[PDB]
């Protein structure tokens, strides 16, 4: 179950302040390490969550700057080398 592995993975919390950082320990050596830590299968689901996790820590977003918070998740699995390195977030 993916939804366990984001969670016990500190819900990405690295991973959300990189997609914060981008969408408008260094930071994202601990976003890939905890990201590395969830199973391959689960990792583009998990940073879904990631996502949505990150938008609460903000203030309301736009769907255009979701839409880019998405899109800074996606490079994250090929920025870290991790396998599926893209996300399609369909």
């Amino acid at each position: 179950r993916c939804r366990h592995q984001f969670q016990t993975q500190q819900r990405l919390r690295a991973c959300q302040r990189v997609i914060r950082r981008w969408s408008q320990p260094p930071t994202l050596q601990r976003c890939c390490r905890q990201l590395r830590n969830v199973s391959p299968f689960c990792r583009c689901p998990s940073l879904r969550q990631a996502v949505q996790s990150a938008q609460q820590q903000q203030g309301q977003v736009g769907p255009q700057q979701v839409g880019h918070m998405y899109r800074v998740a996606s490079r994250i699995p090929a920025i870290c080398n991790l396998q599926p390195m893209r996300c399609p977030f369909r």
